[PDB]
């Protein structure tokens, strides 16, 4: 079974099944599958390994072209002891619009090619036996009311735009569960007040329900206290000499949730772990817990040359963030794409920072009901993404390349600060300009270092400007297939360095991608360069200056 890890590691049950593996499949050109009446198919026409999209290697499939309607089909079967539970099907991803059948009848659907959608199968479960689950997709970007990321609007891969991703391109699971237990936790951690808050909320609450919650470092229990179920009520856990989240330092304590009936008989089980961090703007610095941070990023846009969206592996993720940290970033601007949540996990555990932004490009910037379907993704990535540490700045808006946008830039930045306050917003990048950021970006690829450096300053003459922290959102991408090479880099760097007034920087990019030839690795990894120049280099500013 392809990527069998439990695919939310920050809220995390064992009672679980993995659906990845061989699933059936069919492309439907004349869009006549119901018709065909495929929602009661047993076998659809050929085979695919979910979760690798049919334009991947790893899909065995390989077909690249335009796919506007697929049908997917397998067994589901239900274990025995799985008796008068929640039972919960999960899928992490699929492009863009999907209908879920189950023995034949519609139980769900899911607008959003990008983000996570749950069906609760409670009522037409039967455990010990086996359902016929057929999933229905749609997907025309052409519509202009998708979020595509940088996935290519043309039949082939040409100037910054890659392979396209249709259907199933993260893992499919199921879960059980107490029709009483915790639906979520959300962790706020307060280093100021050396305690850490957590606003749990349950599916159901019964006669004399409680919830006993324990922090650990290691295996020393540092925290613990009960309480009495109540949705959105808060439970204070004071941690004594906090061990702070950083790059340079990832310390994440774990967490155990324990849900007790009237009886004191445990209900629900759920494992969690926390990052004790804060992020804020003063002064015009950017502040990882409460001292001045400067930001070594590199642009990461996710493709990988067998799974495209997909990562083949669990160790594929880990190690591009492990990569990454080799070449002297701290972290990444995650870009044009919601990244699968382990990767959020291993940056949580390895040690980086990033930026959450969205695949808005591919997007009609006039189409209203374009903003309607980015606001719904962007709400559930918010609500899937809010726990990690590594995560330090939300920035959904790239420009692409008619004040519906001028609209939607506001309307995500209201939204984001009502969600999220505890991270810093960047209202638009790739660009000079902003109408509402707590952080300044411009892009700038000025080949001359003499011309780069003069155009190092913020737009001050901006309504917007008002002494946010500096970062050069955009710079570098040499394109290359050496010394001259190192050169270049090195002057840009010193350039940034030599400025004194920017708090960070973000290098295009961390790898080749298809033609693009403009990474730090090639596409498949590889060092392009003497990794110890590289690094020396992208290093020499300190994550904590003097
Ligand atoms: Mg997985
Ligand atoms: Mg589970
Ligand atoms: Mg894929
Ligand atoms: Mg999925
Ligand atoms: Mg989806
Ligand atoms: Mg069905
Ligand atoms: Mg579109
Ligand atoms: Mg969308
Ligand atoms: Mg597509
Ligand atoms: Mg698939
Ligand atoms: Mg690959
Ligand atoms: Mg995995
Ligand atoms: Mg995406
Ligand atoms: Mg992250
Ligand atoms: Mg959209
Ligand atoms: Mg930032
Ligand atoms: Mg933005
Ligand atoms: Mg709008
Ligand atoms: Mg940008
Ligand atoms: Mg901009
Ligand atoms: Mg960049
Ligand atoms: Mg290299
Ligand atoms: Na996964
Ligand atoms: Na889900
Ligand atoms: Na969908
Ligand atoms: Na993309
Ligand atoms: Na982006
Ligand atoms: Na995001
Ligand atoms: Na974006
Ligand atoms: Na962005
Ligand atoms: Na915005």
């Amino acid at each position: 079974i392809p990527r069998p890890e439990y695919p939310r590691p920050q809220f995390e049950r064992t009672t679980w099944v993995n659906l990845n593996g061989t699933w059936t499949y069919e492309f439907d050109l004349d869009d006549s599958g119901k018709k065909r009446n495929l929602p009661t198919a047993k076998e659809l026409s050929k085979t695919i390994t979910v979760p690798f999209c049919p334009e991947s290697k790893l899909s065995g499939v390989n077909h690249t072209d335009f796919i506007k309607k697929m049908w997917y089909q397998r067994s589901l079967p239900i274990p025995a002891d799985w008796s008068n539970k929640k039972i919960l099907l999960h899928f992490g991803a699929v492009d863009y619009l999907a209908e879920i059948y189950i023995d034949g009848r519609l139980v769900g659907f899911h607008n959003g090619g990008s983000s996570p959608f749950v069906i609760d199968i409670s009522r037409i479960a039967k455990p010990g036996n086996s359902h016929n689950l057929v999933v229905s997709v749609s997907d025309d970007a052409k519509s202009g009311r998708q979020a595509c990321g940088k996935q290519s609007p043309e039949k082939n891969s040409f100037a910054c735009f890659y392979t396209r991703v249709t259907g199933i391109w993260q893992t499919v699971w199921m879960e059980a569960l107490s029709p009483c237990g915790l639906k979520s936790a959300n962790t706020y951690p307060d280093i100021d007040n050396n305690q850490l808050i957590i606003t749990p909320e349950f599916y159901q609450i019964s006669n004399d329900q409680t919830l006993e919650v324990t922090i650990y470092d290691s295996q020393k229990k540092v925290a613990q206290v009960t309480s009495k179920c109540a949705n959105g009520s808060n439970l204070i856990l004071p941690i004594k000499n906090i061990k702070l989240w950083s790059p340079e330092t990832p310390h994440l304590y774990d967490i155990s949730y324990c849900v007790k009936d009237a009886k004191g008989q445990i209900i629900d089980e759920v494992k969690s772990y926390v990052g004790m961090r804060k992020v804020h703007i003063a002064n015009g610095k950017f502040y990882l817990n409460n001292e001045p941070y400067f930001q070594r990023l590199v642009m990461n846009q996710g493709y990988y040359p067998d799974g495209i969206w997909t990562a083949p592996t669990d160790e594929a993720l880990k190690n591009d963030i492990l990569l990454s940290k080799e070449a002297g970033f701290n972290g990444a601007r995650l870009h044009q794409k919601f990244f699968e949540e382990r990767f959020h996990y291993w940056a949580d555990k390895l040690g980086f920072i990033t930026w959450g932004e969205s695949p808005n490009w591919g997007m009609n910037p006039d189409d209203e009901v374009a903003s309607r379907n980015l606001l719904s993704e962007w709400i559930e990535i918010l609500e899937r993404d809010r726990n990690h540490p590594s995560i330090i700045t939300w920035a959904p808006l790239t420009v692409p390349l008619s004040g519906t946008f001028a609209r939607l830039v506001f309307d995500l930045q209201k939204l984001t600060k009502a969600i999220d306050p505890s991270r810093p917003f960047n209202d638009l990048t790739g660009s000079g300009f902003h109408f509402l950021t707590d952080i300044w970006s411009i892009s700038t690829y000025e080949p001359d270092a003499t011309r780069f450096a003069l155009s190092l300053k913020p737009d001050k003459n901006q309504a917007a400007y008002a002494n946010q922290p500096f970062i050069i959102g955009e710079f570098g991408g040499i394109v290359w297939e050496e010394d001259a090479l190192f050169e270049r880099i090195e002057k840009l760097i010193n350039a940034i360095q030599s400025s004194g007034i920017i708090s960070g920087f973000c290098y295009t990019q961390f790898s080749d991608i298809e033609q693009e030839k403009n990474g730090i690795y090639t596409y498949d990894r590889q060092p392009k360069f003497e990794m110890e120049r590289i690094r020396s280099i992208f290093e020499k500013i300190p994550s904590r200056p003097i």
